[PDB]
């Protein structure tokens, strides 16, 4: 449950990881 919006990155990890669990950066960045 995020905004999708810290999904741009190579590394999504470095702005989903202050509001997001590992489980939803790792969808953003690689998918899973």
């Amino acid at each position: 449950s995020c905004g999708s919006e810290c999904a741009p990155e190579p590394d999504c990890w470095g702005c989903c990881l202050v509001q997001c669990a590992p489980s939803i950066c790792a969808g953003w960045c690689g998918g899973s």
